């Protein structure tokens, strides 16, 4: 393509951009896209309902997609017990290539990918976590900062500090995520030192994002101040759209005494899914990052990666360069 | 020099690089090293007890440079009033062509340095804040990033989106604050759109710093997590090392019910100089980014400048460069 790095060269991509794990929204149509676009598409294995129901999603990928795709594993508290070890069975048998994983204790889950020949990108929020990973033989790792839409951690690392902080200390390929919208982004990430760039929040305002259009209107309308960090006093610190939900989390949080279980109806997936499904931006809790205010149209997938890669390559040839001109 | 840009042109000095307001550190000896290293540099007003002291630190710092160098005046809470039109009378008078400015209300300040031809950069932490200070005059802003030492107001919003932000809707020239301190930042800011960075804590550990060595040593041994958020709770939230004292003023915000007169004696400016002074980090408050944990080495400022482009320019004709080659 465009662009050639470590990242590129590993996953076999033509662009240096990874579509990373979405929750109920990295469903066929989104992954698809953005593997006919170029990029490293994942389908959200834990959107679907069981291992049987993950085998048959990754079927009506294929339909759409010639290209190979990812699927994200996402390993963090949940509500109702999650069969991890089916769901990587079926991720296997189904000849994924590559997996993301995420969340906390994913050794038992990278071995086993590794033993049948699957890749493994693990996203991780901190230096010490990347470095576990890498010693668990994680073929690259994706660095997080505070700016990410979904779970940052707890210690509030922006990417411009963790990022290079991060290429100081690891080897494997470095994946950027959290805060990158356009080609600014993507050079900005590679001169600290990643290979590629990670977009959640950027996806969710494409045309082939299957959500509902409200939801894109909000994410275009919306500016860098507006989203929560809900679960802070839990220490489940998860960045979202603010809306009436988070600012009631938030005032149950700011009384004191809460636990999990004030919050748990508040902040089900099954309120929070019927926001993509029916648009309603009050319905739930939601996820975004803050990149949204640098977000205000909705371009298809091939376009949008053809863009930010061209963006990227017009900055380092005319505005780097210019600058070392005199 | 190596890197031209508007910055560097606005401002008629060799490097996109400035060394911004420091309380009690930002004194002759710093100034002067940074000048004559070939950046922006500011002598702190407020760290002169008087306007007359102010002006006799101007003459000091003119025995050790040659090259014009600017003097930041910072407005924020303070326990005793300062006559601040009498220091920005000591400026004007002593012919100092450039001003920083920080902090709250700076019109009245800005148009009185603008009727003597004097430049103002204005620093402040939101793109609402850089558009007002715009519409005021002044001829560059400093976009405060989540990374900061210092004062990052209440958004928290880290520098790789808040500079894309502010650079989608300002029009004079924009330095980079907070975070920086490589050659890998300032590519990353310029390609995010500013024209230059400023540096705070990567000039705390440089041989010319006027402070004691094991505040340098402290700054080398700690990591990106070991800063802390104190004031929050005030709505006057400062980034600072973290120490017996910034935890202590944790605690005592944690309790609930603190006001400013709870922590007063804690934060007082009086026991923080002393930290520089006698190198006992736990003395009091001192100031201090996240961006320490890229430190770990004591360079001379003009070494430092010069690697800082240096580095730069290799990444992009290199790095960046040779991923568009294939
Ligand atoms: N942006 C993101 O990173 C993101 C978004 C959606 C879901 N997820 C994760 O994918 C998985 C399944 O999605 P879901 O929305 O149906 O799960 P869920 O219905 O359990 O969502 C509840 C939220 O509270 C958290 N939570 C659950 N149990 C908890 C406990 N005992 N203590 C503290 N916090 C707890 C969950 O992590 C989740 O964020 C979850 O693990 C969820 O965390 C991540
Ligand atoms: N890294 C930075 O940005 C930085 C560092 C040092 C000082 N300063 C500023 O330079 C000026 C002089 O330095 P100083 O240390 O001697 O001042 P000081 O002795 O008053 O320091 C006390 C700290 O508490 C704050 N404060 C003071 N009065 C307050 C009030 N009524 N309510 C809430 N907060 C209040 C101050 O801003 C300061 O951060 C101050 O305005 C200070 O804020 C900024
Ligand atoms: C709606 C939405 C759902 C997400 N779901 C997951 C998830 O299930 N697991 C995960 O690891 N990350 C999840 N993420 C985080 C993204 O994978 C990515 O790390 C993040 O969006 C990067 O930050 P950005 O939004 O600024 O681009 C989600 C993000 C969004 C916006
Ligand atoms: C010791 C120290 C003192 C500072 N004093 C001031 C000050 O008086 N006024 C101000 O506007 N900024 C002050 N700053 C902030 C710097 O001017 C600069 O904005 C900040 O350090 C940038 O973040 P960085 O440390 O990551 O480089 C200070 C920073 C440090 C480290």
């Amino acid at each position: 393509g465009v662009f050639r790095t470590r990242f590129t060269e590993t996953f076999g991509v033509e662009h240096p951009i990874m579509q990373g794990g979405m929750q109920w929204v990295g469903r066929a149509e989104m992954a698809a896209a953005v593997a006919n676009a170029g990029g490293l598409a994942t389908l959200s294995a834990l959107t679907q309902p069981s291992p049987e129901a993950l085998a048959a999603e990754i079927a009506r990928c294929r339909e759409l997609t010639d290209r190979p795709f990812g699927v994200n594993l996402t390993l963090l508290p949940t509500q109702k017990p999650v069969p991890y070890a089916e769901y990587r069975a079926a991720i296997i048998e189904a000849g994924i290539r590559v997996v993301e994983t995420a969340g906390n204790d994913p050794g038992e889950h990278i071995a086993e990918f590794r033993r049948h020949g699957v890749k493994v990108i693990h996203k991780c929020t901190a230096v010490r976590h990347a470095l576990k990973a890498e010693r668990l033989g994680v073929d690259a790792v994706s660095i997080d900062g505070f700016e990410c839409a979904g779970h940052p951690g707890e210690d509030d690392i922006p990417g411009l500090v963790l990022l290079p902080a991060a290429a100081n200390r690891l080897r494997v390929p470095i994946i950027a995520s959290g805060g990158f919208a356009d080609g600014r982004g993507l050079v900005a990430a590679l001169a600290l030192g990643a290979d590629a760039i990670n977009m959640g929040t950027r996806f969710l305002a494409t045309r082939e994002c299957p959500i509902h259009p409200a939801v894109k209107a909000a994410i275009r309308a919306a500016d860098e101040r507006s989203t929560d960090l809900i679960m802070r006093s839990l220490r489940n610190t998860a960045r979202v759209a603010r809306n009436a939900i988070s600012q009631e989390v938030l005032a149950i949080e700011a009384r004191g005494g809460a636990g999990y279980a004030d919050i748990a109806a508040l902040v089900s997936g099954q309120r929070g899914r019927q926001v993509y499904q029916q648009g309603d931006t009050d319905l739930g809790i939601w996820s975004a990052g803050m990149v949204q205010g640098l977000i205000d149209d909705e371009p298809a997938c091939a376009e949008l990666l053809r863009d930010i890669v061209e963006q990227a390559r017009q900055l380092v040839r005319q505005r780097l360069e210019g600058m070392l001109a005199g």
